[PDB]
């Protein structure tokens, strides 16, 4: 996961409002969350990977071991069960709650970190560059 390690800044966001709609995020949270230009800080210490997001909307931090389910309270306040695995270089993060599931994929592409958020038929692409 060393290629992911670093401080990253959001530079573009496509279809994020529609992704959040599909997830079930309410109007006011969608509007405020949609404006944010977060920094994502990724670090590794042994088997533990930490992903921190710092933004004007709200700060989050998750630490996890690959393949091992954990509790996550998301920025939009869902209480989800999360599992993150590595699939041929891509971090695959599945969140489950209320009989629903969404998948967030994080991958390195050129000098960018590309985040693909999928909820049923709706995909949002968020691109980060090194801070």
């Amino acid at each position: 996961c060393d290629a992911f390690v670093g401080t990253w800044k959001l530079v573009s966001s496509e279809n994020f409002d529609d992704y959040m709609k599909e997830v079930g995020v309410g109007f006011a949270t969608r509007k405020v969350a949609g404006m944010a230009k977060p920094n994502m800080i990724i670090s590794v210490n042994g088997d533990v990977i930490t992903i921190k997001s710092e933004s004007t909307f709200k700060n989050t931090e998750i630490s996890f071991i690959l393949g091992q389910e954990f509790d996550e309270v998301t920025a939009d306040d869902r209480k989800v069960k999360s599992t993150i695995t590595l699939d041929g270089g891509v971090l695959v993060h599945v969140q489950k709650w209320d009989g629903k599931s969404t998948t967030i994929k994080r991958k390195r592409e050129d000098d960018k970190l590309v985040v693909e958020c999928v909820m049923k038929g709706v995909t949002s692409t968020r691109v980060y560059e090194r801070a």
